[PDB]
């Protein structure tokens, strides 16, 4: 369960970063 | 340690949703 939550945090961080990049991309388009 | 990791997932999920909401708003303005 330790490693599973650890994998989850890392996954969510990756997703977070992708969304930040999307925001930056969309802001550039504006 | 379990509580700490759980808190981090909840934190990151919340941040994720706020970003999703912002992305969705921005897409509508540029027209995606």
């Amino acid at each position: 369960r330790m490693k599973q939550l650890e994998d989850k945090a890392e996954e969510l961080l990756s997703k977070n970063y992708h969304l930040e990049n999307e925001v930056a991309r969309l802001k550039k388009l504006v």
